C-alpha cells in the first residue's frame, strides 16, 4: 500500500475560497466531503481556522507552486497529494473551473470527496460507480454514496 497517515486524527484547513461560491457553501461542501470518509473509517477530521494542518485545501490557477501546473478551464479539475509532511495531503482545486453547489459547472463536494480520497492515500478506481473513478460526473448530492469499491479501498488503508 502507498502512504497512509500514521494517525487517525487528521486536521484540515481551507487556505482560500473560490469566488465562484458563497464562503458558507465552500465550508459546507468540504465538511461534508470529509464526513463521507469519516463515516466508513476510524478517521476523525478536525477543521482548523489558523495554523498547521495536515490537509491544506487550496484554490489556485495555472502554475501554483508545486510541480503540477493547472491547465485553464476544463481538463484537469483538481489534484491532491498523498499522505506526508508539507504539501503531502494537500488538495488543490483549479480556479479556472466554475465551482458549484449543484449540477452546473463542477460540483465542489463531489470533486472534494475524490480529492480527499487521494489525500488519504487512495488511487484511482476501475469501478465506474466509484467516486475514485477518474471522470467527473454529476450525481444527485442528496443521494450520493461511496461505492463498495471506494469503501474496500479506504478500509484497506485504515482500520
Ligand atoms: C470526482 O473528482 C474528480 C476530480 C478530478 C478529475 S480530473 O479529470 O481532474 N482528473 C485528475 C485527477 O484525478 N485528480 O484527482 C482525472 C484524469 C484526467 C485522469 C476527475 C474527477
Ligand atoms: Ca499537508
Ligand atoms: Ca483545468
Ligand atoms: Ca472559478
Ligand atoms: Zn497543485
Ligand atoms: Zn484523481
Amino acid at each position: 500500500m502507498g502512504p497512509v497517515w500514521r494517525k487517525h486524527y487528521i486536521t484540515y484547513r481551507i487556505n482560500n475560497y473560490t469566488p465562484d461560491m458563497n464562503r458558507e457553501d465552500v465550508d459546507y461542501a468540504i465538511r461534508k466531503a470529509f464526513q463521507v470518509w469519516s463515516n466508513v473509517t476510524p478517521l476523525k477530521f478536525s477543521k482548523i481556522n489558523t495554523g498547521m494542518a495536515d490537509i491544506l485545501v487550496v484554490f489556485a490557477r495555472g502554475a501554483h507552486g508545486d510541480d503540477h501546473a493547472f491547465d485553464g478551464k476544463g481538463g484537469i479539475l483538481a489534484h491532491a497529494f498523498g499522505p506526508g509532511s508539507g504539501i503531502g495531503g494537500d488538495a488543490h482545486f483549479d480556479e479556472d473551473e466554475f465551482w458549484t453547489t449543484h449540477s452546473g459547472g463542477t460540483n465542489l463536494f463531489l470533486t472534494a470527496v475524490h480529492e480527499i480520497g487521494h489525500s488519504l492515500g487512495l488511487g484511482h478506481s476501475s469501478d465506474p460507480k466509484a467516486v475514485m473513478f477518474p471522470t467527473y460526473k454529476y450525481v444527485d448530492i442528496n443521494t450520493f454514496r461511496l461505492s463498495a469499491d471506494d469503501i474496500r479501498g479506504i478500509q484497506s488503508l485504515y482500520g
